[PDB]
């Protein structure tokens, strides 16, 4: 019942009873939200509400005190007080943006822009509601019942009438009822289970909706400049496979916490342990929202440090295989690797955040409230793709507005450039340098001369929402009898749908672009499918194109990112 005010501090036993996180609000703040929004009910120790018999006004507006009670206009006695009256709400210790936060269904752009250019306790407050309506949204779906169980790996379902069904996509991870996470792609329906089970006719699943916790950490803890690297411990003798890094390194120790923007292939992995190989006594630790990001920095890990001081951190509801060479949940290591949502209380000396893109405000909150650290490390790059904001249905989401980290990347610059890219053939790296990096990344490889472009409109079919184009697989067919060395290509398009028809019909593996993110591949064959803004977004397209390390094809359907793409054209 006693709080401060998530605006300005002050205290209050104020709460706003309409915000779904019910915040401590001021007298003077409580009266701008009351006043400005549809939100009226305020809570003290008890609710703000007429206590006159069968009288339901909850409205502070039309309330007053009479004596030590509330009472409305119609139930006031003559000594009584507006508790609404000259620019306060009568409480203990006696707005625009809060406003839009506290009252928004963040379908909007619009939303997410403000959650991040607001107050530092406006953005937790932001992250809390908006985490809040995601899961709060969850609810609102359909249960899907096994009808029957084809084979393996193969099933049929019947759906929940009345509530709409979700987006068939590994991206929309469900809960099996009490046996393991489970997701589904494209009646011949494909049935994953994290968790190997004979699927039972009758049983049913639900969509994983955990619980939103509040947040207290900000985003970023207020920055720190020092004189001299503060309590960590250089060598002198560093070895020259990290010796481009020496000046960054040592920026590192002499601020509080330091951001790292690094195109792809630019050697963010090799950064990050090599930070370990500079700081040797120190210890660090390794964190990311995805396990593939954690199993990136942990491979890199065991090719420098010693694995007896490694530990890779696994949540004991394991829901996805992930790196299996350290030890198994020992916190104490000098080094350890975890996701953020599986982060145990503890203290660091580095802390290093990789794939800052794909983290939200409330990522970059629970890892300053789970890890108190001398050092603030975030790795990654606004160029490529963000978390996905599964209620965002109306306008795009720029890089500036992903997360804190990349809006100041993006607004005042990173503090740290990654300016050569070791993996891809120079067509690749000059085309995303001019489109994402105003030409300040440059290639280190030569033009492959294998890299094709295609522009091939082709046919789209839809399996629901999810795009497909059977024309631009037959043209991909094609290329394949011309070009066998392509055989060991691996087939990206920003589509599941997609995806399974050319897995079926080309027999290449498969990989939506955002799935592709940190990984590398020595052919890539990308079909663009539709020229959709899901399908042009330019860091989508950047991340789809710096996968390959030899050659890509691009089938286009984009014609303003056909030409902007530097490739040979083939013809057909
Ligand atoms: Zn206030
Ligand atoms: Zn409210
Ligand atoms: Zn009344």
């Amino acid at each position: 019942a006693v709080g401060a005010c998530v605006l300005c501090n002050s205290q209050t036993s104020l709460r706003c009873g309409a915000c779904i996180r019910r915040p401590f609000l001021c007298c003077k703040c409580c009266y701008d939200h009351v006043i400005s929004t549809s939100h009226k009910l305020v809570l003290s120790v008890n609710p703000y509400v007429c206590n006159a018999p069968g009288c339901d006004v909850t409205d502070v507006t039309q309330l007053y005190l009479g004596g030590m009670s509330y009472y409305c206009k119609s139930h006031k006695p003559p000594i009584s007080f507006p508790l609404c009256a000259n620019g306060q709400v009568f409480g203990l210790y006696k707005v625009t943006d809060f406003n839009a936060i506290a009252t928004c269904d963040w379908t909007n752009a619009g939303d997410y822009i403000l959650a991040n250019t607001c107050t530092e306790r406006l953005k937790l407050f932001a992250a809390e509601t908006l985490k809040a309506t995601e899961e709060t949204f969850k609810l609102s779906y359909g249960i899907a019942t096994v009808r029957e169980v084809l084979s393996d790996r193969e099933l049929h379902l019947s759906w929940e009438v009345g509530k709409p069904r979700p987006p068939l996509n590994r991206n929309y991870v469900f809960t099996g009822y009490q046996i393991g996470e489970y997701t589904f792609e494209k009646d011949a329906v494909v049935y994953r289970g994290t968790t190997t089970y004979k699927l039972n006719v009758g049983d049913y699943f639900v969509l994983t909706s955990h619980t939103v916790m509040p947040l207290s950490a900000p985003t970023l803890v207020p920055q720190e400049h020092y004189v001299r690297i503060t309590g960590l411990y250089p060598t002198l003798n560093i070895s020259d496979e990290f010796s481009s890094n020496v000046a960054n390194y040592q920026k590192v120790g002499m601020q509080k916490y330091s951001t790292l923007q690094g195109p792809p292939g630019t050697g963010k992995s090799h950064f990050a342990i090599g930070l370990a190989l500079y700081y040797p006594s120190a210890r660090i630790v390794y964190t990311a929202c995805s396990h593939a990001a954690v199993d990136a920095l942990c491979e890199k890990a065991l090719k420098y440090l010693p694995i007896d001081k490694c530990s890779r951190i696994i949540p004991a509801r394991a829901r996805v295989e992930c790196f299996d060479k350290f030890k198994v949940n020992s916190t104490l290591e000098q080094y350890v690797f975890c996701t953020v949502n599986a982060l145990p209380e503890t203290t660091a000396d580095i802390v290093v955040f990789d794939e800052i893109s794909m983290a939200t405000n409330y990522d970059l909150s629970v890892v300053n409230a789970r890890l108190r650290a001398k050092h603030y490390v975030y790795i990654g790059d606004p160029a490529q793709l963000p978390a996905p904001r599964t209620l965002l249905t109306k306008g795009t989401l720029e890089p500036e507005y992903f997360n804190s980290v990349c809006r100041l990347m993006k607004t005042i610059g990173p503090d740290m450039f990654l300016g050569t890219c070791r993996r891809c053939p120079a067509e690749i790296v000059d085309t995303v340098s001019a489109l994402v990096y105003d030409n300040k990344l440059k290639a280190h490889k030569d033009k492959s001369a294998q890299c094709f472009k295609m522009f091939y409109k082709g046919v789209i079919t839809h399996d629901v929402s999810s795009a497909i184009n059977r024309p631009q697989i037959g043209v991909v067919r094609e290329f394949l009898t011309r070009n066998p060395a392509w055989r060991k290509a691996v087939f990206i398009s920003p589509y599941n749908s997609q995806n399974a028809v050319a897995s079926k019909i080309l027999g290449l593996p498969t990989q939506t672009v955002d799935s592709s993110q940190g990984s590398e591949y020595d052919y890539v064959i990308f079909t663009q499918t539709t020229e959709t803004a899901h399908s042009c977004n330019v860091n989508r397209f950047n991340v789809a194109i710096t996968r390959a390390k030899v050659g890509i094809l691009c089938i286009m359907s984009d014609r303003d990112l056909y030409d902007k793409l530097q490739f040979t054209s083939l013809e057909i």
